[PDB]
């Protein structure tokens, strides 16, 4: 189909689950991909599952790492040429209402999913800008930007942050004509290993008062919103909130 | 009118501005008030301004500093008895695009508008929950919890986390009959002071592409929201955001 021809592409937490799904559909869609992830048993064999070093490769990161980023970054143009397409998909999750939320909690949430992806963002800005690559950062977020869980403090407090960061960056480079756009994905429940590690959690979330439609999602349910994200075909979308959430939302 | 018959409230930032309005019309309405700030010699005149210590008291604290929340709901039970409301207002800005942000204006904006917030809200629920005072955690935030700014970028981060954090404490607190409520206050463009020092800045804030009444607010238009929410009248109101603007976010 060849939808992300030429694009190159960071995928950050990108060794399992929806990172994983993305990476395979990019690959697939023509894109070169480096994918990140904490740990380098799981990240070579994740790549090399998904295709050729020409491919994708796995670079090791921890995305709250701010000197790591340019690594990421220069390890990506050496591979595969000036980087188009940044993805910010690693994050954690604190089960915690924001009474019952440690300061540690706190800290060790927002060093990933607030500072990792502002950082991602600040530098993807400032690499990708005015090279007439189409280039493109996408905020993954989650439902939990839009509506509250009452035992997700730090989390909702992390993607709402992300939800309008990422506005203000769109803006910024719509204006001053950087030829790079912003956007957050903001899926509903997915089904991982990580979901299936969990007992009931899935039965959980596909209760209609949760999921309206009565199940939940697969990863390659993001995969295709974000190829959409990553393509010319969404030329004219920046500082927009793209929902796949089984009608979670919708009530 | 006594509509905050009984009220002990805690106003951050509680020294200028939208803040010292609050407290302003809060003592006028029969509540009890601790305002801070980070200087003593504006405090001090600040309070002795609004009433006699029996209404109104100054507490030095900067509310990105932990421990010092502690100190303040026992210096503010002390002088009043058991704290029932607490407005989260002291915050910051800094005037960077996501860009242009430096990790150290990120982490300095944060702490204020983000932890703060964060502290002050955890710390609330834990004090002001099941004692049936009415409770109501009113956190300050601004239109840019909606809309990207483009040179507000870090701020963009900290008024969308403080959105949705908010919700997720409202949730938690209603689902376990805590008897406390938390909301959000979204002011557009208010004249103060510090604008009045800025030459241009009122003129450009009231251009009709920014604020289509075609002038900006003023502080009492975001005390008199508060004194809502703060009052009993607001019982059912919780998880909600209550934007002042001037039509900005219609737009
Ligand atoms: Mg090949
Ligand atoms: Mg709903």
């Amino acid at each position: 189909s060849n939808r992300l021809d030429g694009k190159v592409a960071i995928i950050t937490g990108g060794t399992l689950g929806i990172g994983l799904a993305i990476a395979t559909k990019f690959v697939e869609e023509g894109a070169a991909v480096m994918i990140t992830g904490r740990h380098s048993d799981v990240g070579e064999k994740a790549a090399k599952s998904v295709g050729t070093p020409d491919q994708i490769q796995f670079f090791q990161h921890d995305s709250s790492d701010e000197d790591g980023w340019t690594k990421l970054f220069d390890a990506t143009e050496k591979a595969f040429g000036p980087v188009s397409t940044l993805v910010n998909n690693a994050g954690i999750a604190v089960n915690k209402s924001v009474e019952e939320t440690t300061t540690a909690e706190w800290r060790k949430l927002l060093a990933v999913n607030l500072d990792g992806v502002f950082f991602g963002t600040r530098l993807g800005i400032k690499r990708m800008k005015n090279k007439g690559l189409g280039a493109s950062i996408i905020n993954m977020s989650s439902i939990e930007g839009f509506v509250g869980d009452p035992s997700l403090g730090a989390y909702n407090a992390s993607k709402g942050a992300v939800r309008i960061m990422s506005k203000s960056a769109a803006l910024d480079c719509a204006l001053k004509d950087y030829d790079v756009r912003v956007n957050t994905v903001h899926p509903g429940y997915i089904k991982t290993p990580l979901v299936d590690d969990l007992p009931g959690a899935e039965e959980a979330m596909s209760q209609r008062t949760k999921t309206p439609m009565g199940h939940i999602g697969e990863p390659n349910d993001i995969a295709y919103i974000c190829v959409y994200l990553a393509s010319n075909e969404s030329k004219f979308a920046t500082g927009s909130e793209f929902v796949v959430d089984g009608g979670y939302t919708a009530q």
